[PDB]
């Protein structure tokens, strides 16, 4: 008979870190300005499904580096998501699945455009801003 | 100046035919043995890719099978029956009409008769690819 061996799905998307090919080889990004619920805390199974659509249901990703910072101090490409156009790390903050965060002088461009989708998100008390 | 947007692709867990695993430590990529399925820009191409997702993303024990002739093809995959829970996904999507039996080659050939009793099955209930008028009509 034929022998069955274990084995384990690979993982692209794991919270606020994503695995691209960038430059014909694989490579970790962690997107910039953000923080976003853990699965086993409130609302980190929803940002996680909002992440996959988003980057799944993509024609186009970009990335965009900022001019501070290329790599984190864990070896992790720091960038802006693009899918299809659409800011990731901006649409998650819209939509108050992530929250601003880890903002720093040099690698904080687009800090004006998350802290206004973040206001929104608030004001609605959306998600993570609908908790007491 | 302004910031430049660069391209990259999403690394595919499961993309077609192929599924990347961890395999005895080290990330492996493999071709589902015996099976032709659509490609997304295909019809049901999104369809049975969603039943392979399903049936994968889901499972909490996955297996791989290899038979008793070639284990890599040209292209570097690993050639494998892949199995969640117990059950196999080459011979669900063919059951399913989601998939053909296709590149059948003595050696690698062990479940060559489960998978064509399920095709044969599978065009009388006419489900999701068979459900096309003369999709049997072997063009
Ligand atoms: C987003 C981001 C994170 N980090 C670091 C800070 C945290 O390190 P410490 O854990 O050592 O405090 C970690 C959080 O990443 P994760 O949220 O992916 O874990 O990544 C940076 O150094 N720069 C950044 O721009
Ligand atoms: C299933 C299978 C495919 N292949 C090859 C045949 C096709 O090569 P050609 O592209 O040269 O025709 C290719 C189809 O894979 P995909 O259907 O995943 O693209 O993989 C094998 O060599 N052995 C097999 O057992
Ligand atoms: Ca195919």
């Amino acid at each position: 008979k034929l022998h069955k061996e274990p084995a384990t799905l690979i993982k692209a998307i794991d919270g606020d870190t994503v695995k691209l090919m960038y430059k014909g080889q694989p490579m970790t990004f962690r997107r910039l300005l953000v923080d976003t619920p853990e699965f086993n805390e409130k609302y980190g199974p929803e940002a996680s499904a909002f992440t996959k659509k988003m980057v799944e249901n993509a024609k186009k990703i970009e990335v965009e580096f900022d001019k501070g910072q290329r790599t984190d101090k864990y070896g992790r490409g720091l960038a802006y998501i693009y899918a299809d156009g659409k800011m990731v790390n901006e649409a998650l903050v819209r939509q108050g699945l992530a929250k601003v965060a880890y903002v720093y002088k040099g690698n904080n461009t687009h800090e004006q455009l998350l802290r206004k989708a973040e206001a929104q998100a608030k004001k609605e008390k959306l998600n993570i801003w609908s908790e007491d």
